[PDB]
Order: C-alpha cells, then structure tokens, then sequence
C-alpha cells in the first residue's frame, strides 16, 4: 500500500504522541478488569455489569467524528494560513537590486542595508511569535550579536516610548532608507521608489498577519467542547467496553479477551485525530513536524545578501541561444 | 495530555459561560424524577414510563450535530473576518512618512493630521460596531477631549447634513489634505500621491467592512432553527432519560442513578458546540474573549505618532555590516 | 439564554415563514388520524397499521441532514458573496475630491456628474436585480425624475442600439468625462487620471457581478433534490408516525397522544432548515430581511454628492493636536 | 409552499435528466419480482428470501451521502469559478475607449481593432473549451467569415509554427497595437499605456484559466468512486427490497405493494443527487442549464464595439442636476 | 448513464490502483475462510463464530466516511491550488513584447534573454519539485544542453555560495537585464519597466509557492489516522463478514456464499474514496492523472520565444471590419 508504509514512521508520527495515552487508556483498563476479576465482591459484581452495559448504550461514535472534523478542519486551515504570513524577502530583493543603484561602497550600503531592515523585521516577529525562534535570541542583545542589527541602531531603537511590540521599527527606518535614496538620485524613477513602498507594505502585512494569528488563536471555548466531547467517549469506553463474564449470559459480552484491542484502535483513531488538532494549534515550535523557521530565517538573510551585492549588475555577456 | 490541562481553565472558559444553563437542566431533571419518586401516583407512573420510552426514541444526537458543525464553521468565518477587517494605520503610516517631507512645524502639521484622520476614522467606525468602545467615548464630545478630534474639526463635522453614519468624513478630509500637500510640493513624487489615496481607500475599505458585517449578520432564521433543534433536543433527554424504577423491568431502563452523568455530558457537548456560535456572534464586546479593541485603538494612535513625528528622517549612519 | 431569547421574535423569523406549513401538515394529520378513529372500517384499519410500520422504517432523518446542510452552506456562501457585490461609490467619491480639481463652478459639474454617473450606472443594475428597486423605478423616465439621469442624457441613452442591459453605459460616460478632465487640466496628475480609471473598473465589476448572480442562480436540479427529499421524509412521517391503538400492542406504538409533537419539532427544523435557503436564494425583494437597497441608493448617492461638493477643500486650519 | 413550485417544472429539471433511469430500475424491479410470483421453483424462493435479508443488512444510505455531499461540494465550487473565467471585454472596452484617442478614422480603426483582438482571443479560447461554441465556428475559416478575424490576420495566424493552442495570438497582437499608439500619441498618457496593458493581462488570464479548468477536471478516480457507490446501494436495493409473500412470516416484509415507493423517492435522491455532479462537470455544452455562451460571445462583441464607436467622446452638456 | 459509462474505463482509473489490494483482500478472505471449512478444528470453530459477532459489532462505516470525506477535500483543495502555482510565462511575454523595443539583433538578444529567464526559473524549481522533469534533467549539464542555460550562466551560477536552491537566481538576472534595458533606452517608458518588475514578482511568487507546498504537505499524523481508520475498518470486516455455517443458527448469519460481494464493493468504496488522496498528495510524478509538466515546459519556452522574437512589431495593416 501506498499510505500503508508511514505507519512503520516514528518520526513525527501517531505514535510518537499518543503512546503515552494509551498505557494510561490500556493500564487502567486492566486497573478495573483485574478488580472484577479478584477483588470485586459477587453482589457489587452484579451492579459493575449493570453499569456496563449502561456506558455502552451513551458511547457514540458518531457526534464525536462531527465535532472533530469541523474543529480540525478550521485548525489546519489556520495552519497552513500561518505560514502564507512568513515573513520572507525574496521579492523585496528583487525591486531592490533592480531599482537602487551604484557599484561604489554607499550603493552597497544601501542594498545591503535596505535587505537587513526587512531581515531585521522578520527577526522580531518571529521571536515573539515563535519559541525556536525566541531561544536563539532571547534578548536584543543576541540580535546586536547576529548581525540583523547594530548598536547604533540598537540605541535608537531602545529610546522609543513604546510599550507595544516594535516589530514595524525597522519598516519605518526602510522608508526612510529609500526616501532618502531617492533624494540623492540612488533611485533613477519615481514609479521604482512606487515599486519598493508597495513592497515592503506586503512585507509588513504578513509580519502584522503573524502578530494577528498569534493573538487571535482558536477560541477557546470551541478546544474545551471538542476535548470534552473525546474524552466523554473514552470514559464511556472505560466502563461500557468492559469484558464480563459468560456466565452471566449478557447479550453481545460473550468473550474474555483481556486486551481492548478495536477499543484501542478507536483510541488510535479518536485521540489521535485530536493530536492532529494539538500540533497545528502552535506551530512554531521545536517539535519535529513544526514549522523550520531558524533555517528560514538564515535563508532569507544569506540569498538576500548574496542578490543585491554579489548580483547587483553582474550579467553573463548577451549570446545567442540553441533556438536562435 | 496537550489539550487535557485546558478544561481545568476558567478565563473565557466552556464552564464559565455553561455553568448556569447546567443547574437549570439538572435541577429540572431533579425535580421532575422526585415527583416519580413521591406525589406521583401509582397509575400515572405508569403513564409517565411511556411517556419516558416515547422521548427517548425521537432524541437522536445525529441531526443536531449536522446544524450546529454547519452553522458554527459559518460563524467561525464570518468571525475570523470581522478581525481582519479591523482599520489599522500601519500601512498609512509607513506611506505617510515616506511620501510627506519636512522637518519644519508645518511638515510634522501634515504628518501627525493625517495619521489623527485615520485614526479618527477608526474610532467612528469602532464606536458603531463595538460596545467596549461605545462606552469609551459615548458621545463626540468624548472623541474631543480624547484628542482625536480638534473643536474646530468638530463643528463642520456637526454641520454636515447626513443622516447616515459620518465615519467615512475623515477619509474624505485625508484626500483634501494630501491634495493640499501635493500642490505645495511636499508630496515630492506624483506616484506618491497615488500610493497615498490607494492606501487610504484600502483603510477605507476595511472601515466599511465592519460595518457592512454589523449590518448583516447571520440570518435570524438559521439562528433560530440551530436553536429550536439544540433545545427540542434536550427536552427530548429531560423525559426520555429519566430512571424508571426496574421492578417494573423495562429494557434498558434497569439502574436508578439519580444523576444523568451522560446526558450531562450530552449537555456541555451540545449546548457548549452552541455556545461558540453565541460568542462569536458579536465579537466587539466587553467579554473577555472578545476582541481586544480599546488597546488596539490606543495601540494605532501611539505607533503612528511614534512613527512619523520622532522616526521621519532619523536614521542611524550607513555602517558596514558584520558580514561585508 | 443567548439564543433562546431570539425564538420570541417574529421580524422575519422562523415562525413568520413556516407557521401555515405547519397547519397544512399538522391538518393533514389530524384528518388522517380521525379517519383511523372513525370511517375506517376494522378490517382496514389492520391494514393501516401495517402500513404505519413500513413507513417509520423508511423515514431517515440522517441522509436529508446531509442534503441540507451542504445545499444551505453553498446558498449562504452565494448569498453572502452578492452583498459584497453591492455598487458603493465611497471609493470613487475619494478619488474624485482628490484628483479632480476646480472651485468654479465647472469644478463642480465635473465631480457631481462623474459622481451621478456611478450612481446612475448602480440605479441600472438593481432595477434589474432587485424587485424592490424596480417598484421605485418601473421605467427609465422613474430615473429622469429622481435626478439619477437627465432627459438630454436620457435621449442618446435610448438611441444606442444594443438588445442588452444597458447599465455600462454610464460607466463608459464616466470614461469619457475623465479623459476631458484630464485633457483640460482640472486633473493634475496623470497618475491620478490612471487611479480613476482604476477604480471605476472596481466598481464597475461590482456590478457585473451582481448581472453574474442574477443570471447564474444555484442549479435547479439541486433544489429539486433537496426539496423532493425534505418532502419525501415528511410523507414517511405523515404515515409512519401516527399513533396506532395499543390494544394491538404493536411495539413502540404504546400511546395515544393525538399530537405529533416531536414530529413537528422535526418539522420546525427539517422544513425551517430548507426555509434558510429560501429566503437567501433572492436576496433583494421586499421581504423584512433582504438587503435594505432603496434605503442603500439613498445613502450613495447622498454621501457622494456631500463629499464632492461641500467638502471639496473645505479643511479646518491646521491646529496642534493634543499630544504635540 | 415556496420550493414546492419548482417540482412541477421540466425545463432542465430533475425529471428531465432521470426519467429513464427509473424505468430502468422500475423495470428491474418488477421483472425480478414478477420471477417471484411465477417462475420462480418453490425452494429456491426460500434461497431468494434469504437473499433479500442478506441485501438489505448492507445497504447502509449514510456513507454514499458523505461521498455525494463532499464529492458534488467540490464540483459546485469548481462550476462557479468557470464561469468567473470567462472572457469578457466590458473592462477592456473601458481602458479603450478613455486611453485610445483620436475622431478621425485611423482612431477608430485603433479603438476597434484592439477590441476585436480581445474577442477574437475569447472566440479561440471557447471553441476550444465549449461544444456549443465549436459548433458555431467548426473551422477557422468560420471565425473569418463571422469576422473576428480577417483574411490577412489569417495568413500569418496560420504561418506561425506552434503545435498548441494559438488562443493567445491575438493578446500578443494587441500589445503590438498598443505599442504602436502609443509610438504615435494616440495615447497621450504612458501610465495610461500601462492601464491597457494591465486589463489585458487579466483578460488573458481569464482565457487561460479556461484551458485550465478543461485540461485539469475532477479527478477521474474520484468520480469512479462516487459512483460505484451510488450503484452498490441500488443493486443492494434491487434485491435487499423486494416484496416477499407474508405467508413465511419474516420480519418487516409483511405487505406485498408491488411498487418500491419509497425505494423509487430515494432513487429521485441519490441518483438525483449525483445528476447534479454529472450536469456541472461540463458546463459548456448544448443542455438547457449549460453556460449560455453564443448568446454571451454576441454581447462581448456588440457592446464593445458600441462602446468605443459610437460612444467615444460623445457626452451630453454638463446640465446642473436636480440637487445642485 | 453518464458516469455509468466511465467505470469501464481503465487509463488513470480507479481499477488500476485498487486492482492489487482486492486479491490481497479477497485472497485473505478466502483463506481465512477455507480454515474454518476444513483444518479447524469442531470446538474451535465455535470460538471463530464468537469472534464473528463480535467484529461485526465494531465494524461501523459511519465515523471512516468523516475522516475520508474531510480528509480528502483538504488534499483535492490543496492538490488544485498547487496548479495554480505553475510557472507560466504568457503574462511576462505580453510585457516584454510591448514593453522592451528594438527591430535590431540587440533588441532581439534581450527579449529572449528575458523570457529565457524565466523559462530557466521554471525549470529549476520544477526539476526540484517534480520527478517527470528530474528524470529528463538530471543535473545542470541537460540544462545546459536543452538550452535554457548557458554555459556562461553555468560558471556564475555555480559560483555563488549558497546551500539554498538557487532557482531564483534566473529572476535577480531578469532584474539586472531589465534595468540594463531601461538604462539603455530599450525601455521608452519608466512605467512600462515597473510593470516588468511587476509581473516577474507574480512569476517569481508562483516559484515560491510550488517550493512551499512540496516542503510543508498535509500533515503526516493525520494521513497515518486516516490510514489506520480504513485499515481497522478491513480487519473488522475480515472477521466479522465470515459466512458462519447455517447449521449452528447464528442470527443473520444464513447463507454461505463463499464471495464477500457487497463487502467487496465497500473495498472499491473505502480503499478507493482513500486512493483519491493517494495520488493527488504529489501531482508531480510520472502517473498518467499527474500533471503533465514536461509538455507544460515545452509550451512555455515555444510559445514566448514565438511570441516575441517573430511577433515582436509584425502587424496587419489596419482593415475596416465587417461591421464598420
Ligand atoms: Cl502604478
């Protein structure tokens, strides 16, 4: 089969999230089967299969399957929104190596300088938004230390009376970049300096979407109704999937097999169905299916200095092609 | 488990807005089983134990699940929606400092007047549609005294003849302004003035969605069908759950609990699914879960006086990076 | 309650649209039960009750929740989707009191024309749309009297020769007033000529839209399917729901109630689920929760007109905010 | 009843598309029941009443719902975004007639040949993705005739070497012609040349995404599996329902209808409901409920050719309105 | 029927996938079947027909149709958005044919340069994210060979210090070859260059994007719950579907038809409903429903060097149509 060989996975698995609630599933079924075997009297035995067979009756599979769906339906749509929002700067460094100029050393601060603002940007949304993100750098300091941003800029920058999040700061100090490229002839046309403000506005949008995600989670409310309504199940499991004995002549309890073992696989399936809900909740983390952000972060840093200095005005002779 | 430690929560939680609804269920179910105990006579119990297996045939949680899992994902959107359609200046205010020039009194005139028409803008618009900011500034006088509208900006505000919503009058008081900055070469760039009207029809835009879903919400009718189907459903469990005495040896009525843990937990699955779309029906008020508008409005008023009055043309000096 | 306060509403509720389906099957079941008391003869009646369990054997309620809940989203997305197609002229009317110029009073012909000319074009795609627009103007000489459109522009109006809606019309009028705008100077800029040609063509797609919708409604094989099967589940109801005597002592038939009274809490959701898609399926008649679009067409044509002419530089002196 | 009417309709409607798988079914019926009555040996009856017990276990109406409900969501959503992709020239026929200048006939030969070019594009595009348009223009000598195309724009169509689709030619033949008048100022602005250029792209990404939604359609495993769904549960019913005789007392086959009612008001469901799916996965044909494209291919043709003629610089004097 | 005739069809169907899971199924059936016919022993048979009943208990198909129907509408949602992001070059070529100028060999050098580009821009993240176009090039030497590479483009290419995929290295060349075009005068308009840069970012974006979907799938832990959902659904009918000998009178257990039939056709049902979303998890390959890329590369590179080296400035000289 083709979906039939990841489930010999461990990376980043099912099991890997789960089989650690299943022993606590499984240890305490065999916790309160071993009491009916040995310790349960044999009048209070009788009142045990009574209360069997009335936990099987409420234990439906079927709202629980509705509630996960639809909960888990929205998370990943979430999800996969949260990472349109990266704040990546191949398209900033494409305006920038075309519309700034020069080959002297203020042109290379200018490109390089103008790709460090937006790079220094996304640094400081992604350490508020992410934990990877916010160990490699827990203080501004480390960012001094790094590169994205320099101790003069760091004064100015820690002098602002803000007690809000100053992730904008460097797109401010952008345009300021770029209007002051445009007055020193840097820029040769009004409609590219038009090109490099509309630019960095998608740039900042998606750092403002990732500030907006991160606030703005999934209700809480709505996590509490679809864990309880999981965990309601798993309770009318642990008592209605109980093995009794065949002396007694319960309908449909005819076997002792001692092992759960379609009530765990209905574990595997319903828990695990929550577990897709519990990853994709927080993406931005260290586990190993979360988003890679640190090797994101040196990406947009090492291709953006490598496009405006290295590339700037660097063009292979024009030759004529096999197809000419 | 990952979601097992939030159902201990209570902020903004299932059980703090539940709570009551359950008492006036369980109490009801109390109250009619201790009349099957005790007043209700022998002949009439007889009659209530049809009754009970008449209710619990029509309850079925199948089709509820289907109105609420359909209605709750159209409240979600709908909901999600509202949040980005909240008037932020970010945009404004990174075009503002860029395109508007001068470092005299009357340049940081333009820029602090535009990014306050925004912002006033904003608070008209969030003063309609939001409650926690209706009691923030209950009337004009109030946006006055607040700073976001000068007495001299207030009567021709006043002397306008509309009766409709005034929201859209200091976007149309930005438009003047910026055409007044062009003409006297402050707007250096013609572009530039086209960025500045396509960014403040974009604000604009986003004011007008707000109230465009303050307007028309979800229909009253489907509110009302999700409703009457959650509610005939728990009359159909507040009879048809009922412990009938099992010396008269009716299927599957055979224990006498005296409390329905079960449909207790029906109840916080189905009534707390309901209760999502009730919270995220009108997301502008004073709950706790609500959207944080009072500290977003001071929030886009402070980083946009911030960002184009102390920020405009200051820059630190070009230096060489650590990796030139 | 939240939501159970809304069930006492009758402004366009559930109640207001299904109370006479309910006394037409509600009536219907009663004239077939008093036949069963009754004119049925013995034998007959024995026929009858065989055909009672037939037809609760076939009464599903599960498969018609699924044909609801996937028609009624589908019909809330298009319905939703044409509100947002609405012709408003805030955008225009931005565009206009910057980039057109002039305090004489051809200045003044120029916005209010170009403004009249967008709302003209607006008043020509409801009237084709909206059954409560086309009562406020049965004919285009409704339009000549309500200032929308003049007799000298009503004349080469009537004389283009074209078999189709002609509401683009005063879209391409607009072009041409722009062009001579722009040619005689009162339009500064030619960017700013490039933005309202931008911005017409926004609000001309908007109603092209609303031709879209009106013209490609929901399939109506797929309301047919629905309906046919929420009336196919009320007829296995109409039958398989009655109330034989129980001194035949058929299974769960064991009451005598005269009264479906979870039937028609069935009904109250089955038909009031259908009753949603409806009522969005045409959005724009008189009903109580249509689009309110007279009272829309009042306001666009009124704000435009306030914000071209009185507010056309018309600022307040620049004054030093609070927190200078 | 409000959807009631609609049942008692044909044009295109769910009769008109079903009718004869019915007594194809009806037919199968009775002929298998008729073998029942008669032919049938009076041992192997017994065989086939154990086989009608054995077919109605397996048909379960629930899971072809979730497979029709989700399989015909994805085909709704993909129809109506066809028909979004059709090529309309109304925003083109705007750029044209306000950017293209010029009363003399060299202008109008300018206005009306770039507005060919775009429907000529449209033309190419759907007789490629539509019968019914194909039918209409079987050859390209047909589209020379109709004269979207002349004698000499169709030598060098048909010179150019290209084994695909030449639906794009025209699109690059009117960025020629723009080019051109622009070259000799009949395009006074070049933002306004950038306008032209900017509309047409969309309408040539319209055309593209025409061949797109034709090359790439649902996929056909997907509707394999839909339906042999469809068709397991009505095999499972031409046997699972038959009438057997009550002489041999089995349990819910007690009358003898000789006519599967219900069985036929599910077949109106199920197969209707995949009808829906089978009538919108080519909305381009010849079928009353198709996309009426020749009638559309006139309109885009006569209106723009209307609008950039005879409407070029034809405006009204500029009348003070009724609310000056 | 319409889809009926589909399901004799074999190319890409449904038969082709499934064809080898059905013996593997049927094959287990009929030895798991064959052991209670002959080498089972009497006592033990009546514990295989207890095992019976008791896996038919727990064999539901209700809640595997939710994991299947929300599962698969999230692959096929993702699996169209993913051609949407194919690199296409037909809105570049309409620029660069009207915007860059020149009858000469120079002139010609840079416009299929240009289109060049971006024809290599799209083989090098299709040969990254497709294995039909990395078996036609293997390394940078076929790329060099089939011509969209230069063997100077190759030296620079491969000097440049980066461990990232360097598939947007041809897009900062269009950038630098774009403003030496403009710097030269082949770009008579500042506009026109704006719009170039314009529409390689929305090149440049679709590159992007067919790089994020093949990094960031569906996630791994839900295609592996839905894959055990399907899975312990097939071994709780391996067991519970077993024809019991009717001699022991088991309940609904009363024919021996040695062919699981309507079992089967769940497992065309089920294991085809999850093959759906096999295949389109990665649409890249060389299967015959994959997306066909390498006859997409092909019509790329000949229909934008068609269009702006031969259709560069040729043109019919401007005819009066037919409806002058
Ligand atoms: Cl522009």
């Amino acid at each position: 089969g083709g979906f039939s060989k990841l489930l010999l996975l461990w990376r980043g698995s099912i099991y890997k999230l789960l089989w650690r609630e299943l022993l606590c599933f499984l240890g305490l079924f065999m916790a309160l089967s071993a009491a009916y075997r040995f310790v349960l009297t044999e009048e209070q035995k009788r009142y045990f299969e009574k209360l069997v067979l009335y936990c099987d009756r409420y234990a439906s599979l079927i709202p629980v399957s509705f509630v996960l769906g639809f909960y888990v339906t929205l998370v990943v749509h979430r999800w996969w929104n949260q990472y349109l929002s990266m704040p990546l700067t191949d398209a900033l460094m494409c305006v920038v190596v075309g519309t700034v100029h020069g080959h002297d050393e203020r042109g290379r601060l200018y490109r390089r300088t103008l790709m460090r603002y937006a790079g220094l940007s996304g640094v400081l949304i992604l350490r508020s938004v992410s934990t990877a993100v916010f160990k490699r750098f827990p203080t501004i300091d480390h960012v001094v230390e790094a590169g994205f941003m320099t101790r003069e800029e760091r004064k100015k920058f820690e002098n602002l009376n803000s007690s809000y999040n100053k992730y904008w700061v460097p797109c401010v100090w952008f345009c300021n970049l770029a209007a002051q490229a445009r007055r020193e002839g840097r820029i040769r046309d009004n409609g590219a300096f038009k090109l490099l403000l509309e630019e960095l506005n998608v740039f900042r949008s998606k750092c403002g979407m990732l500030f907006h995600y991160d606030w703005i989670s999934v209700p809480l409310v709505y996590t509490q109704v679809v864990t309880i309504a999981v965990y309601s199940y798993f309770l009318a499991c642990l008592i209605g999937r109980q093995f009794l004995d065949p002396a007694q002549g319960y309908k449909d309890h005819d076997l002792d097999l001692c092992v759960p073992i379609f009530t765990l696989l209905q574990f595997f399936f319903y828990a695990g169905w929550l577990k897709v809900a519990e990853q994709l909740i927080n993406p931005f983390g260290e586990d190993d299916d979360d988003f890679e952000t640190n090797f994101l972060i040196d990406r947009c840093f090492q291709v953006s200095m490598l496009a405006v200095d290295e590339m700037y005005d660097d063009l292979a002779m024009l030759e004529k092609d096999l197809y000419w």
